[PDB]
């Protein structure tokens, strides 16, 4: 088996799309302007584990551009876009991924991309960590070939860490996930962009004059935050932490807990990342028809089940968009069953964050691959240089001018000229 | 016949919409509220002319709640909402409008909605002047028995006030499109909240970190550069009125001519309502694939003429989203033809500013009727009064507490409790 | 008496102010740019009764340079700025004012510039009123002289229309006061720019996580708000008038009503011009510490009496701050004894709103004086093309580039390519 | 000696200053609070060294009523504010501080900070090092018996990370200038603050309308970058890190190099911290009576030799104001000399930025001298839970309402209720 799409007469119609989002992703395009000559990661046969999307496509192309060989498989059963998954088997690229598969099609896909004509795989690229793991769990003799690990998810770095704490992570890693580059935009101008894309692609609804509760003032929660206040609501932040609740006052943001807030909110967002968020006590209390969404952890801020077993009807207005009525007569419109409301309402993050999160994933491969005896088996981050570095791929694009420091200033400000320009601790 | 739509099959489901977008439309609301018991409007017969929508149902259904005989007909082809259409016509009421009608079955529409069972209309409400000018030209004989007209638009308005520079007018006018509560949601927050929402659903593509041009600072402009700029974006405004650019420096955009904002823009927003905005000269000019949008007046304003006449390749990436070639090698994706992007790449405004804009009738209607000998053959403008009360039905959804003024305060500033609060020439 | 001034040896200090001043106020210099050969005022012997400052120093200087002849008194007995009046006195021109004068010397003052060498003032520019009031109620010999009348405040502009009303009125006026490019910088930015100056340069506090309570959403309510928002401060509104607090709802402001407000905010700003706005009731609700100030009407807005007559203590911590000890325990700081605190406590307005607000002054009276028999005994509006004149004169040194009108898209839009650009029921 | 203070009669007026700063200064109030019973300093003799001002006072009897035995002395010739110094003698604590004083009656002042009743200082709160510089190169035998530092500054933190390594550093330290809530106060919402009332009171400036040039987007150039911003300005940035310059265009603003950016500003603030960002070059390019100050580095960022070197005039307008005149005719406005604005034209920063640094030396002092054998040699960073504790020391004043986390979401989240809530690399 070459491949395994499931119509790879999408080919054609895939390629539009990826010529399109290129535009849209710098840091990649900029990755083979310096390296497809190069080829950097010449040798290398890197087996990916991530949603097959047409920005994941282009990820892949830069990667086989940079001199490597490359087996693909999604991360997720439906994440993966088909014209985009057939026109990199179309390009002659192993990628086993179709939406909708089975919990054991899936495993299988992986499995696929194990091997290569002239062995196994040396490199692993993955979102999630089901490939690491998979290869750890049931291939440990491969895992004495594999140079090294690319992570770019918490849930993927933080069983990263947990292995390693338990001796079992056997082959180094660099969390790309907390590069303040893909994190910024996966987290923070993300979220940003997306956010009311969904709501109003679920409801249509004005923003302005409304009250919007946004549970949590993390990355998410700022560009969150942000975004509606931007559109002339009266956001009111909760949180638990007292620094980044300290954060949003210092902005302008009332803060409250949920248990005042929801008695005041038109429309409710959770950032959260943890569980009982909006319960049902806060559900009674809430006006007619206010809007309750989930933006950061899949389904658990939200008890969607509450509202399932308490309410007295329940009627799907259109895909991903609930109406119930509370025994006390109001009703409340829920978006995506609880589930990520930007991905579920929407189309997800634009391609340029998608851009930068990748282009580190690509920095990841580049180094571990070029530097065998740097990395000790162990969950790294990625040189500040490197994350600087993708950083610089996208000024251009947004043409912006950066100024060089002279060897004057450099010397005086005791740093390089290229070299990186902040401490490690430096949160920007 | 009793009235002409699609499908009354569809009765059943326009009705939950109709419900639906009720909570979001309190001014209709509140008139119901507070006169679906006087019937204000008992005894007219409205002859209504507007696109029927969602929107437009909600506002019939509150001029009948009033106690008034409506007839309807839309105001354009396509503009109708069949499911709405054909819940009013299921309601007991007549309407004549299915989307996507002929110039001769829009006309016959109309014809219908000047005869009641009690005899010819008595009253007009307007949207574009289509009605008010077929009976002027030929039904002339009815026009003695219309007790007066409501137009909300500029077209309707300019008109009236060139009829009737004509001495054509017969009957009174009250200009509805003037009003602050119907001209600031219309223009200014609608085209806010919904420009943004046209442009991702086309493109799907990241705000920030772009160059957006926004000619014209009018409502529009203002509203459009507003919402850009939330999303992270640097926006640069052209202008021809000194007074509407100054105001924009004021606020932090540069204000250049188009000449030259077409070198550096990323997307480009026509607010205008005038010709030649957007040139071959300009296209020419823009970086690769630039976004054009225009949300100002009908299709004129950006050269799509063109567009089509000079570039080497034109392709359909989605209905409204062409992505042209150019000679220079330069892609250019336009957005909706060069039509409305707001309505034509996205759902239009949402139902709160329709509140206001319909509400502007409701007020007019019940002020034109209730007071038969008050306006002489003229356009008029809303009673001030009037306008701040459309205002004051949606204070209350928004939850603001307005504050009333004492007896001595409201001596002191020599206005009434209630009364006006403002002098006509007030610009909020 | 050739003028009478405080002391004539600070003329030389002055000079330095006013050549300084100048670089920021490009109206007036703008005038003298195209007028001072064409010496438009060329006859014209203008009384001008406006607070003699640096600001008014430069204004006179332009009246001067455009051929009028002017003899200067100021509109406020401490208002005058000496080494301003000193340099004008100095400078050949009879100005009769210094700061600190008596009701009696005030209106002698005044009476000084009523005749010139070659007769009696033939032109009012007034501010106040003062002015054209004396001249109605002791000198109506010189009415019949004086060719028009120039008023830029509302209580000016308020009794103007109210002695025409009585027709006592016989020279005709122009209200300048209601043109936008006036309007819009008197109260909307330049109580923007001024509002924060007052309140940090009485108390030095820190405006970020603070709620700030802003009594008004008017164009003065409307700058204090941005203002204060700009600083991280949450800003609540309160307001009787429903389409200002539909306009402030719509901007994500809260909107409640004092009584309840009272109990949340940390600092107070009335915009009113109303009186009763904060009441003792309040007071006794305010946090402890709470800074309370007004910049709406000069001392009326809040209760001060009630917190002498009430409070246990009161010790001033600085000119014009003040801090109350209530029954309660808590304190309270009062800025400016309840008077302007930006003119109390800062420096008032930048001189570029001045330049705004002056040439419509010069604007007016270059016209009323060079058309004779145009206007009609009564109070008139700026015209429109004289607004946007002065409003012109500042794009420029804002660096702003106007576009021109073609004379095609001036034939599409039936409108002049100079001509004004906007009707005059239109709010920019 | 018991102390050495300008003028003791000053105590009162001191006195006066302190407890108005109190009420804005939480943290240390807080300390207070919970601690001032349990007096977890009780024993410890703290050497202080830090400007002498009323924030300083305020936090020396926090130091005091936490039962720690105290010697001040002003960390700045110039800094110490005499009634607040007054106060803290007359209070019965040691301090020697005036302003003004002599490099050499300044190393004395230090050196009597250095010996108790009991016997010599066993614990340093330094800001800047010579406290604990003066003590390693003289008093090396006095060593043995601190238990630990407490430094704040940039400066003071990086020779104690030189000295340490060179073996030099003998006393453990804590880094509490790189806290978050030390930090951001500090440098961003400080800055952000103040910058402005600088700018305003060198030269009551109008904002609006203005280009401004912010010189690096780090803490401080963010703040400014704001602060200007909400005034209307249209702020251009400047910068050589790519990930600081990429966070500015996410967020709107224009990023080029000084070298372009100068030849279009009216306003230019540096915030780098190196040196030559200002030259001649730039200045011969500035538009007339650019407006030019630094509030970053102290005077090494502004070419200032040069405008002195150069100018054909030069001319103090005021107290840390002066107009350059360029041989090309442009005139400069240059502010504080190239020194800090913030500071020089204005009051710095406000008590509540105060209030966090100093908790933050509490909390460092508190927890030092309590754990006796935590720390070994070496400058440390503040523990996240102390940081965190800072926080929670302001919420409240602000009126936030933190709310916490269940035992079952701690479960979850696998953290502490109370513990800390983020990991050390997270960035806020
Ligand atoms: N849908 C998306 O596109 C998308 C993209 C990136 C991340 N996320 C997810 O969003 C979540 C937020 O991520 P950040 O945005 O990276 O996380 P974060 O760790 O920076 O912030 C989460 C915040 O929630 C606060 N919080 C925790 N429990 C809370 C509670 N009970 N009530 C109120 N506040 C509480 C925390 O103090 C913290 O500040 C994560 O689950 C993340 O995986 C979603
Ligand atoms: N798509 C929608 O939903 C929607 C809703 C309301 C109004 N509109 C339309 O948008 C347009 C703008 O309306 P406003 O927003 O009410 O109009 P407006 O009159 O207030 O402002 C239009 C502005 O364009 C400026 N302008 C005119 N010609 C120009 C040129 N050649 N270059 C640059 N600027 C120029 C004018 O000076 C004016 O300030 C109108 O055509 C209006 O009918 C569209
Ligand atoms: N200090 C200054 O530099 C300066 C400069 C210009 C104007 N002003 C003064 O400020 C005031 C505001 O002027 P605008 O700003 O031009 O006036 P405005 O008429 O536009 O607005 C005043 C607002 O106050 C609201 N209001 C009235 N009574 C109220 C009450 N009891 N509670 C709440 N809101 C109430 C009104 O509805 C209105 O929207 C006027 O007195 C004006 O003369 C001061
Ligand atoms: N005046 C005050 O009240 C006050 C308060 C705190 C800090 N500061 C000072 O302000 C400076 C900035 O501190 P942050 O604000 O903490 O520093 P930072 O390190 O976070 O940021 C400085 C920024 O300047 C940029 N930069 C460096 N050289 C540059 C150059 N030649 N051109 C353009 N950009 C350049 C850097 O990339 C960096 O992002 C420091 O000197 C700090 O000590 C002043």
């Amino acid at each position: 088996l070459p491949y395994k799409v499931a119509d790879i007469g999408l080919a054609a119609w895939g390629r539009k799309a990826l010529d399109i989002a290129e535009n849209e992703m710098p840091g990649l395009m900029r990755m083979r302007e310096m390296y497809s000559a190069s080829k950097p990661l010449k040798g290398a046969r890197i087996a990916g584990c991530l949603h097959m999307t047409v920005e994941t496509a282009v990820l892949i192309e830069t990667l086989v551009a940079l001199g490597a060989e490359v087996r693909w498989s999604s991360c997720n059963i439906f994440s993966t876009q088909d014209h985009a998954a057939a026109a990199i088997a179309k390009a002659g690229i192993p990628v086993f991924a179709w939406k909708g598969e089975t919990d054991e099609e899936y495993l299988w896909c992986i499995e696929q991309t194990l091997h290569f004509k002239d062995g196994p795989l040396n490199m692993i690229l993955d979102d999630g960590g089901d490939l690491t793991n998979l290869i750890h769990t049931k291939h440990p003799q491969l895992l004495s070939g594999i140079r090294g690990i690319s992570e770019e998810t918490t849930t993927g770095v933080h069983n990263l860490y947990k292995m390693m704490a338990n001796g079992i992570l056997k082959v180094p890693a660099i969390n790309v996930n907390d590069s303040v580059t893909k994190s910024k935009f996966d987290n923070l101008y993300g979220c940003r962009e997306s956010l009311i894309d969904g709501i109003k692609r679920a409801t249509d609804v004005m923003i302005a004059g409304k009250v919007a509760v946004v549970a949590g003032y993390g990355d998410v929660g700022k560009g969150c935050a942000q975004a509606l206040r931007g559109f002339g609501a009266r956001v009111i932040i909760t949180e638990i932490d007292p620094i980044n609740a300290l954060q949003a006052a210092m902005e302008g943001y009332e803060v409250t807990t949920m248990d005042e807030a929801c008695k005041e909110g038109n429309i409710f967002v959770t950032t959260t990342g943890c569980v009982d968020i909006i319960l049902g006590r806060h559900f009674e209390q809430m006006k007619d028809d206010a809007i309750v969404c989930n933006i950061g952890h899949f389904d658990v801020e939200i008890d969607v089940k509450w509202l399932n077993e308490n309410a007295v009807e329940k009627v799907n207005i259109k895909p991903q968009v609930d109406r119930y009525l509370l025994k006390n007569g109001h009703r409340i419109i829920l978006l995506a069953e609880g589930r990520l409301v930007n991905l579920g309402c929407a189309m997800g993050h634009p391609s340029f964050v998608m851009s930068n999160s990748f282009t580190n994933q690509v920095m990841a491969q580049i180094e571990l691959w070029t530097h065998p005896d740097k990395y000790p088996v162990g969950v790294h981050f990625l040189p500040k240089k490197l994350d600087e570095a993708v950083a610089e791929a996208h000024l251009g694009k947004l043409n912006v001018k950066l100024t060089k420091l002279t060897e004057k200033q450099a010397q005086y400000l005791g740093m390089p000229i290229n070299g990186p320009f902040k401490p490690d601790h430096y949160r920007y």
